[PDB]
C-alpha cells in the first residue's frame, strides 16, 4: 500500500496543529489508540513514521535490519559533525568505526586499566565527595553529571578529573547547556523548518559554538598523545585510535584514516552525556519515595558485599533484588522515550504499507517500557517487575530502554557497569534522607524536548557508623 495511515496534514505545518500542549510523547500516544502501533505524523513539512509495543520495534531493528539501522538527522548538530561519529554516521563509515569501538571495548583493559577497574575508582572519590558533605542537603546534578564524564575521561584521555577542577567545571557546563539549548522550544523548532530557519541566527549558531569549544580541547589532548605515544603501552582510547590508524596507514583503502578523529570522540562523549546522570538522579529521587527498596538493597548489599569492601561487577549475580531495584529505574525513568531517529536505508514492506528510502522513523521505546502485558500496572515503581515468585531476577522480552539491532546502545555494557558500581557503593556507604515526605515526593518527569528528566530535589546522603 503505502505510508502508515494518521492525521490529516497541513501543507507545511503538517501535523502539528493538531498535537497536545505540551505532552509531545502524549500526542503520539493519542494518535496511537486512533491509528494503532504503526501510524504516520507530518512533523512540519517532513513525513515521520512512528512504532509501537515490542512486536513493532523488534520487527524492524531485527527482522528487518537491512531496512532500519539508519540514522536520522538532527539539523540543531549535523552541521556540526556533519556525518561523524558512532551514533551520527550511516552506511560504511558507521559500519567501520562501530566494528572499532566495539572491538576495542572488549579488549579494552586487557592491556591495561579495565573499566570495572575505572568506575571502582571514581566510585571511591565519590564517596569522600560525599562524606566531605558531612550530611548536607545538596542537589546532585551536578556530582552525578561529573562521575559519568570522568568515567568518560577516564577511558579516552586515560585520565579523570577533580571534581573543583575549573577546568572541568567549565567543559561540563558546556555540554549541559548544549543539550538543553537542542532540548529548548527553538532547537525544537529549528528541527522542522531548518530550510529556512538557519539563515537567521538562532540557537544553533550558539549550539555549533559550544561544541567548536569543547572540540579544541580534544584535539590539544590528541596532539600531547602523539607526542607521548608508546605504540606497546597504549594507555587509553585515544592511545589505541591513532595507533589503529599507523597500521591503518599501510593499507590502501583506510575508510578508518578519512575520518576526523576529534568529532568521533567529541560525538562519543555527546553519546554517553546526559545519560546515566539522568537515570542515577531518578534512581535517588526513587530511592527517597520509596525507602523500604533503599532499605532492602543496603540489606543485600551488607548480606552480599559487607560494609568495607568495594562492590564489583562480579556480585551482580548474587545479588538480584538489587539488579532488579535497577532495572526497574531504568525502566520507569524512560530517558529517552522515543529512541534516537531512524531512516529507513532500502524501500521496505512493513505489515504491508510501503515505506520509501530516506523516511525518518523513530521507535517509541515508552510504550515498550509501558507494555501492561509485561509489566502489570505501568505506572508505577515496582521492582518486582522484574522478580518471580521466588524472587530471583525475572528479565523480560520488553525492557529494552537501549534500544534493539544493529544500532543498539553503545554503551550498554559501560553503562550497566555504572549504574551497578555506583548505585552500590553509594548505597554500601550512605542512607538516604530529605526534608520532604515519601508520600508528598513528585515523580512526574519534566519531559522538556526529547528526554524525560526528574524535577530537582535537595538530598542529603548519611554514614553509617
Ligand atoms: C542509561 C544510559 C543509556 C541509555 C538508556 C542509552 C540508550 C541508548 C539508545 C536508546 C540508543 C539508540 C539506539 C537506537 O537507535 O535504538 C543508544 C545509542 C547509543 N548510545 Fe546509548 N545509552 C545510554 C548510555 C550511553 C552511554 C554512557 C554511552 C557512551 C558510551 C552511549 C553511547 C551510545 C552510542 C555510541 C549509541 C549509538 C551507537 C550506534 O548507534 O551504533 N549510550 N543508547
Ligand atoms: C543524537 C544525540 O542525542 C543524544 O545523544 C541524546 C542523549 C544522549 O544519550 C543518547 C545516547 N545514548 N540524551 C539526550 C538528553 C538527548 C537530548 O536530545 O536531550 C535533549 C539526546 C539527543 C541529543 C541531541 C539531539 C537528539 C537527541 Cl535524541
Ligand atoms: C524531528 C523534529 O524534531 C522535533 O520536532 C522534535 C520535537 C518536536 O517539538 C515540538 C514542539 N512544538 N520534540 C521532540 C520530542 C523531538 C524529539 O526528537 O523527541 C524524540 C524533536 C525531534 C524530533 C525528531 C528528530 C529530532 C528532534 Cl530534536
Amino acid at each position: 500500500g503505502k505510508l502508515p495511515p494518521g492525521p490529516r496534514p497541513l501543507p507545511l505545518l503538517g501535523n502539528l496543529l493538531q498535537m497536545d500542549r505540551r505532552g509531545l510523547l502524549k500526542s503520539f500516544l493519542r494518535f496511537r489508540e486512533k491509528y494503532g502501533d504503526v501510524f504516520t505524523v507530518h512533523l512540519g513539512p517532513r513525513p515521520v513514521v512512528m512504532l509501537c509495543g515490542v512486536e513493532a520495534i523488534r520487527e524492524a531493528l531485527v527482522d528487518k535490519a537491512e531496512a532500519f539501522s539508519g540514522r536520522g538527522k538532527i539539523a540543531m548538530v549535523d552541521p556540526f559533525f556533519r556525518g561523524y561519529g558512532v551514533i551520527f554516521a550511516n552506511g560504511n563509515r558507521w559500519k567501520v568505526l562501530r566494528r572499532f569501538s566495539v572491538t576495542t571495548m572488549r579488549d579494552f583493559g586487557m592491556g591495561k586499566r579495565s573499566v570495572e577497574e575505572r568506575i571502582q575508582e571514581e566510585a571511591q572519590c565519590l564517596i569522600e565527595e560525599l562524606r566531605k558533605s558531612k550530611g548536607a542537603l545538596m542537589d546532585p546534578t551536578f556530582l552525578f553529571q561529573s562521575i559519568t564524564a570522568n568515567i568518560i575521561c577516564s577511558i579516552v584521555f586515560g585520565k579523570r578529573f577533580h571534581y573543583q577542577d575549573q577546568e572541568f567545571l567549565k567543559m561540563l557546563n558546556l555540554f549541559y547547556q548544549t543539550f538543553s539549548l537542542i532540548s529548548s522550544v527553538f532547537g525544537q523548532l529549528f528541527e522542522l523548518f531548518s530550510g529556512f530557519l538557519k539563515h537567521f541566527p538562532g540557537a544553533h549558531r550558539q549550539v555549533y559554538k559550544n561544541l567548536q569549544e569543547i572540540n579544541a580541547y580534544i584535539g590539544h589532548s590528541v596532539e600531547k598523545h602523539r607526542e607521548t605515544l608508546d605504540p606497546s603501552a597504549p594507555r587509553d582510547l585515544i592511545d589505541t585510535y591513532l595507533l589503529h590508524m599507523e597500521k591503518e596507514k599501510s593499507n590502501a583503502h583506510s575508510e578508518f584514516s578519512h575520518q576526523n578523529l576529534n568529532l568521533n570522540t567529541l560525538s562519543l562523549f555527546f553519546a554517553g552525556t546526559e545519560t546515566t546522570s539522568t537515570t542515577l538522579r531518578y534512581g535517588f529521587l526513587l530511592m527517597l519515595k520509596y525507602p523500604h527498596v533503599a532499605e532492602r538493597v543496603y540489606r543485600e548489599i551488607e548480606q552480599v558485599i559487607g560494609p568495607h569492601r568495594p562492590p564489583e561487577l562480579h556480585d551482580r549475580a548474587k545479588m538480584p533484588y538489587t539488579e532488579a531495584v535497577i532495572y526497574e529505574i531504568q525502566r520507569f525513568s524512560d530517558l529517552l522515550p522515543m529512541g534516537v531517529p531512524h531512516i529507513v536505508t532500502q524501500h521496505t514492506s512493513f505489515r504491508g504499507y510501503i515505506i520509501p528510502k530516506d523516511t525518518e522513523v523513530f521507535l517509541i521505546l515508552s510504550t515498550a517500557l509501558h507494555d501492561p502485558h509485561y509489566f502489570e500496572k505501568p505506572d508505577a515503581f515496582n521492582p518486582d517487575h522484574f522478580l518471580d515468585a521466588n524472587g530471583a531476577l525475572k528479565k523480560t522480552e520488553a525492557f529494552i530502554p537501549f534500544s534493539l539491532g544493529k544500532r543498539i546502545c553503545l554503551g550498554e555494557g559501560i553503562a550497566r557497569a555504572e549504574l551497578f558500581l555506583f548505585f552500590t557503593t553509594i548505597l554500601q556507604n550512605f542512607s538516604m534522607a530529605s526534608p520532604v515526605a515519601p508520600e508528598d515526593i513528585d515523580l512526574t518527569p519534566q519531559e522538556c524536548g526529547v528526554g524525560k528528566i526528574p524535577p530537582t530535589y535537595q538530598i542529603r546522603f548519611l554514614p553509617r557508623h
